[PDB]
């Protein structure tokens, strides 16, 4: 049985901890929760760490006193299909192949499934760790309680005896690095310098080797993500969020300055020999879409090259780690803003973005969010009790599950069945346009070795390669966000149109320098 | 936001609770989570309490941290029928009330519905407080919550100025006294001496003015009946089970002394001053069997009168507070040993006995509690989660609702149907014996005014009285208790069998001697 | 309330109409259900229309006496999936835009 | 729902590397007469045909097998990255030289 510790004797040092715990609504509730610290308190200084401490970051740490969140959170969502690739005729993206040739998610890349495999998945996926890490066996891919508790009671790796990232499979990549990791679990807290910098008291950074980094990660979508454990109060912990929202002054909201005060941030940074080491954003409100933008982003966390010179821009520099906190219109201004390109394509060579689920930045400016909707009230809404003591559901799924408390409550006017007419009408029709964008991308793309072989100058292959770039990104930002339009649907219509225009404006370009070779 | 006292310093004072608290599962847990003891610490000593702190009752003192349970104990089963009298064709007993003529249960007897309700039902029902409470509307009868909230938050008092037990509305009773609420409550726990004897630190006892009483009490089943909340440890804190299991020396399984030992359990008392003053009873194991028998037991809790010379027997004595701890054909015996019986019935003049609720007594000796099964194991077991933190289910009901987890378990070769049709089999065959046990009952009741008549002498009569006795405990102990025999189906059967040979060596008796009169 | 119109004095004129309505099963049905003509009847001549009569074309004209048929009719097929785009994989003409390139 | 789930898993990624085996059969195919058009020797053709052979194999055996994976789950995972990767080393072949004669 656990025996509490003498919290005072902490704050002798700890006046930051202090000044949290003490104010917050976990004031009663002692260390012994979740540090074991009796030698680090025979052996610390005022300015120096002594014997280190023990910190848990299970989630059963939480779970103790906090049973209903931990088993809404854990619960498996078995109707989300698991590892179902995208690139296929049924799926988000019927032509993914050809469109992102020369990147490496032509290898894998999968629709999401529940949050309790997010860390087993990213070790799994043929993309990442060249198949280095599998399930146990196939049976292994139920157990979302056996995630949580760790990803090494489910998993194996194929050569525990080497660290470097190589090819198990043959149609496998290895994409992973560090700063993945951040989006995965936060079991790294105490040993990882804000952004990944190179620092003497980090364990790991941006430059890591992969394989030993992912070896000591256990825990996926910690409890302690979005709730501060010391004052329980609600916050964000990831590095690019608050370099985004507080260290280039965008705010939380950048469209709208107001909401931003109302609904901000404050950075609290924690050192190690008096030097910066860590920070942490803690929010004004309890706000869900700040919490989620923690990872339902665009960003970069991968080497690249620059626009400006085609140079490799490597892990070791900060672009490596990055938010561009900018919606679909705003960011190809954003990426030439750092300088910055993913892949060249391996049919054009056109330079191109890759762009990740990008909902937060979708959000903005939609109905919903300018009428103070937020990504709870739809994905994770209060549970709804005849009798009983109300809680915040947490498990993070689509409002078809729980229409009733989704939609129905503020959309009274509305059957169940109205509702989801309503959300396959939007997307349905976005998706018939993203569709006919790739229609109009693959065409373009299929000219690029016609007019090669057929004499067509440089000049006007590199016309038709910037083009590319523009038709990719009001294509791709869609296939890569998860609500098929439903976040905003006139945003996507006006951008999938876009897309299609350039595609056109690049056929046409190339048919006609193909066709005055050929005469 | 709560701010945690120094335990420490009260344990300067309180080595009993710390002996329990520093050692169990609530050893971190601070006690300004249920006690307000600031004035109290400014103005005690040691041998002085000064200031009296505010304790805690309410059952959202211990859902603070314990969610899932304090939501499984509330939730209402709408499926249990309310106000159901049990006097009617279509319920328990038919004849009921030609039977129990004489007795307060006449004016109303409805059948149990969920535990949330246990102290409004207790308030409002027709025989306990002339009709005085009510809840404040008819829609009030759903709020479980609300119930559980507090009493006092869903009913009215018909006269707040008076206190005196009186008749409001004109069919009923006022049978309630202090001793019937240890089964509704626990609020009084540090207001009220071991037993309800008289005791200078006892706010209330058994000789109290019971609605001044009743006006000081709000919740159902408080967590702690079962959990002690120093130790976490399984307890019992009702005096009259201690006291017939300890005390008296029965063991807490009569009929098992190597059981009564294995899972036993310790008295403990608490002092005022120099004086024993309240006590509680912790548990070898946690064992729901000993736990449930709190309440679900034969009981005084009344006044009465006495076998050898009819005197009254009023709330004063000790035997109003009395727990038989006898099975079925140990309770005449056991009713002889303390003098005692309930009512005269008022067609027959017969002293007879009036039983209430034995499934405790009835468990003993079963076949199921012969192979080590419990009461939590069929109403209350373990929750099946497909991923998730086991806990236990606190919605005590029917196993019908969860026939997986209670019954088919243990049961591999059946199918739910076949589990649903072996019980129904024994609740319908039990049925069917009370109901003739009631017609060879209403036989012989009807035979008294007759035979008074014909001028039977009053030696006949007595003898037909003492019959009366016999076929009145082998009946009613089915219909107070709530299986229909399903916990005991060999011993329904038996004494169901005695009841109507009782009746008919009785119906013999009086109808020849009403013959050779006339012849 | 409406008020009836004098359906004989419309007939002087409209002898195709009174053929066909006297006859069939609405011969009992006025035309104020359905037009509202008296600015028309003050101006008509034999062969000039005059003031142009209103007439009603709404569905609810004939749900006052139809409401059956009527609600029947408006019903919504939710199943019936909503703006589906045909030249998708998932749906009807899968090649639809390389077949059909050059139309609207 | 658990069961269903795990066979479910295995049927989706068979499925994924089937239509991927089958893009880059596609794609292989589709340069055949454009190498024959460019003057591509029967050489690099015959060479090529040698690869149709493998990827074609590794690639039918799974749909006309009819579990889509679940039969032996490592088995076809194995094979339909066989296939994948014999029609890139067919691409390459016939790519590198279309662009010889080209040029
Ligand atoms: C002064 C002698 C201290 C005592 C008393 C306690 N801690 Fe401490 N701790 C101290 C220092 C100088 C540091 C390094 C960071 C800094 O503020 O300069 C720490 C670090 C920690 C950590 C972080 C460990 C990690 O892996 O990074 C934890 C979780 C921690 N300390 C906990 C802790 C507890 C629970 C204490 C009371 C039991 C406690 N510390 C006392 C200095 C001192
Ligand atoms: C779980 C409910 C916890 C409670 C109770 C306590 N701590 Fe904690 N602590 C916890 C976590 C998950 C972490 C990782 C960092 C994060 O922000 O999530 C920490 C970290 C610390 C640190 C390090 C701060 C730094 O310099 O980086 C310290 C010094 C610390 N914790 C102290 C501390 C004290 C003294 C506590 C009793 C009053 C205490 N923590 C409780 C989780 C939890
Ligand atoms: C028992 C020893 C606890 C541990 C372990 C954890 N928490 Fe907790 N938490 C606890 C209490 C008694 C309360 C106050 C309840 C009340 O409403 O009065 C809380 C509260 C929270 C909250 C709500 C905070 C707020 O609204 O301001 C959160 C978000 C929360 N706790 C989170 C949390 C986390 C993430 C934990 C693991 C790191 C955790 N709690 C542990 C008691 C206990
Ligand atoms: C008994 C006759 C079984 C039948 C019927 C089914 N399964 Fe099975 N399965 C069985 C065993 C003994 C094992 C090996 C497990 C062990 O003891 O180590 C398995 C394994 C699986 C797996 C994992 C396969 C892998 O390649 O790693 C899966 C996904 C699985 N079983 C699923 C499964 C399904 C869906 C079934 C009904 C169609 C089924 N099994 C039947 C034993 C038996
Ligand atoms: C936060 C900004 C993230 C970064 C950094 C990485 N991922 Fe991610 N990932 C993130 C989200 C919000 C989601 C779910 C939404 C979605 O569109 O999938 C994911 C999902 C995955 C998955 C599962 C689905 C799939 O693509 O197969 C995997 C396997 C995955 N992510 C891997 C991965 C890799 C290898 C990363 C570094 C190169 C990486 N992620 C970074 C959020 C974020
Ligand atoms: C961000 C992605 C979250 C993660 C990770 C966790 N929680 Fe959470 N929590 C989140 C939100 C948006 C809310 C509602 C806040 C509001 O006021 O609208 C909560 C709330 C809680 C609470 C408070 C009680 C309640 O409303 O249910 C608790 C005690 C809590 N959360 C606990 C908890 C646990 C145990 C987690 C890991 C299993 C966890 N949270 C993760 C957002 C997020
Ligand atoms: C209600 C107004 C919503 C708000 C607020 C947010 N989302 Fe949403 N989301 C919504 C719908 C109707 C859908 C389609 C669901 C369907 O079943 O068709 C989605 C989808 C997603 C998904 C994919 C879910 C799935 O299909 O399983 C994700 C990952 C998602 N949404 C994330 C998300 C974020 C991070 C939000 C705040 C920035 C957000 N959603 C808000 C409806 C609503
Ligand atoms: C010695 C100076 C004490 C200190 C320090 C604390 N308590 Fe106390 N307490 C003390 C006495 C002499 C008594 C009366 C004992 C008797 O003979 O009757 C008490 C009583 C209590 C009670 C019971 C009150 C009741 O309703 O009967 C409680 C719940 C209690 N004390 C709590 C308590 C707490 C939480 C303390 C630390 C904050 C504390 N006490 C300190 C003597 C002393
Ligand atoms: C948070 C501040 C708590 C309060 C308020 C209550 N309980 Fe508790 N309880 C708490 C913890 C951290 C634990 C240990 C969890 C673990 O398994 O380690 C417990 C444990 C219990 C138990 C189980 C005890 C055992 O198995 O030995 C019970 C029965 C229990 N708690 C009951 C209970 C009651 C009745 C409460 C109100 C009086 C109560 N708890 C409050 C945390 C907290
Ligand atoms: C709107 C036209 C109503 C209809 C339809 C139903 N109820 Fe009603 N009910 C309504 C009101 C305005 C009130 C009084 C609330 C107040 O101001 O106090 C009630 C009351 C009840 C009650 C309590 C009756 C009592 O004597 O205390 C019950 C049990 C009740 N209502 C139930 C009920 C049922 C079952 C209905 C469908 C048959 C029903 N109501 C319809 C308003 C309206
Ligand atoms: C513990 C030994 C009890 C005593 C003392 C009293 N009651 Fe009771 N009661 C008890 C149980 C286990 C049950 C449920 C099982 C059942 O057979 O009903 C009840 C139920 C009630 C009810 C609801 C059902 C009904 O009879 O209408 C009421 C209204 C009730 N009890 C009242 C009551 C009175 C007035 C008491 C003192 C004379 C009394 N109870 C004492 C357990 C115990
Ligand atoms: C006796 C009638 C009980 C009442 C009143 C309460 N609980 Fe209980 N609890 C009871 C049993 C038989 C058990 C299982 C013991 C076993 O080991 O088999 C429990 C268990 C708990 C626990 C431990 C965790 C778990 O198994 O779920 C806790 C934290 C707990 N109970 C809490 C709790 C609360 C909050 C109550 C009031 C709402 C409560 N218990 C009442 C029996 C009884
Ligand atoms: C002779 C003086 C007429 C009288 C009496 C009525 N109508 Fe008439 N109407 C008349 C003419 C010459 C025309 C033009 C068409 C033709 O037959 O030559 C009309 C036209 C109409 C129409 C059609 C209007 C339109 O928008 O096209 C309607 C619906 C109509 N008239 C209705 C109508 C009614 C209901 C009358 C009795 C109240 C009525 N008309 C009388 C000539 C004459
Ligand atoms: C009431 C004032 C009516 C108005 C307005 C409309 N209709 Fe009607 N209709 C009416 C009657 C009394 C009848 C006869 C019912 C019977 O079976 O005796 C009808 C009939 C029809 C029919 C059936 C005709 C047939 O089978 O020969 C149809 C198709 C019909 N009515 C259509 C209809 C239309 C389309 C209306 C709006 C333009 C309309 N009716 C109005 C009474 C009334
Ligand atoms: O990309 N995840
Ligand atoms: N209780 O009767
Ligand atoms: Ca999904
Ligand atoms: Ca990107
Ligand atoms: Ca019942
Ligand atoms: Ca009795």
């Amino acid at each position: 049985n656990l025996k509490p510790v003498d919290a005072m004797q902490c704050f002798d040092c700890h006046t930051q901890i202090e000044d949290m715990h003490t104010v917050g609504k976990h004031a009663t509730v002692n260390c012994v929760h979740c540090h074991d610290a009796t030698e680090h308190v025979e052996t610390a200084s005022s300015r120096r760490m002594g014997e280190r401490p023990v910190t848990r970051m299970d989630l059963e740490a939480c779970a103790t006193c906090h049973t209903a969140q931990f088993n809404s959170f854990v619960e498996v969502r078995h109707e989300s299909h698991p590892r179902l690739e995208k690139a296929t005729p049924t799926s988000r993206s019927p032509m993914f192949d050809k469109l992102i040739a020369g990147h490496g998610f032509a290898f894998e890349h999968a629709e999401p499934r529940s949050h309790a495999f997010m860390l087993v998945d990213h070790f799994v996926v043929d993309r990442a760790y060249g198949g280095r890490f599998q399930f146990k066996n196939w049976q292994k891919v139920t157990d979302g309680m056996g995630a949580v508790r760790g990803a090494w009671t489910v998993l194996t790796d194929a050569d525990p005896e080497s660290s470097d990232q190589r090819r198990f499979l043959s149609q496998t990549a290895t994409a992973a690095n560090p700063v993945c990791l951040n989006c995965k679990t936060q079991d790294h807290i105490l040993d990882w310098a804000y952004m990944g910098d190179e620092h003497e008291a980090a364990k790991w950074s941006r430059t890591s080797e992969v394989v030993e980094f992912a070896r000591d990660l256990n825990h996926p979508l910690n409890c302690f993500m979005c709730h501060d454990p010391h004052s329980a109060g609600p916050r964000v912990v990831r590095d690019g969020l608050i370099n985004a929202v507080v260290d280039r002054g965008l705010g939380t909201y950048p469209h709208d300055p107001v909401k931003s005060e109302q609904q901000g941030m404050t950075k609290v940074t924690f050192q190690r020999g008096r030097e910066d080491f860590r920070a942490i954003g803690l929010l004004d409100t309890a706000d869900s879409n700040v919490m989620c933008a923690q990872c339902h982003v665009e960003y970069n966390c991968n080497p690249g090259y620059q626009l400006s010179d085609g140079s490799r821009v490597g892990m070791d520099d900060r672009r490596a780690n990055h938010f561009f906190w900018a919606n679909v219109f705003d960011y190809k201004e954003a990426a030439q803003e750092i300088d910055f390109f993913d892949f060249r394509h391996a049919t054009t060579g056109a330079a191109l973005p890759k762009l990740q689920h990008p909902e937060a930045e979708t959000f903005w400016g939609s109905v919903h969010e300018r009428n103070g909707v937020a990504c709870a009230d739809c994905h994770m809404p209060k549970v709804q009790l005849e009798n009983g003591k109300v809680y915040t559901s947490h498990s993070q799924r689509t409002p078809r599950d729980m229409m009733g408390q989704a939609c129905l409550n503020c959309h009274a006017e509305w059957t169940e069945d109205q509702a989801l007419y309503a959300i396959d009408y939007i997307k349905n029709y976005t998706h018939g346009k993203i569709v006919k964008s790739e229609y109009w991308l693959a065409k373009m793309i299929d000219l690029f070795p016609v007019a090669k072989r057929a004499g067509v100058s440089e000049d006007v292959l590199n016309q038709a390669r910037e083009l590319h770039y523009d038709a990719h990104l009001y294509w791709e930002w869609w296939t890569a966000e998860n609500s098929v339009g439903f976040h905003n649907p006139d945003q996507a219509r006006e951008s999938l149109m876009t897309s299609i225009s350039k595609s056109k404006e690049a056929v046409s370009l190339l048919n006609d320098a193909i066709d005055a070779q050929v005469a």
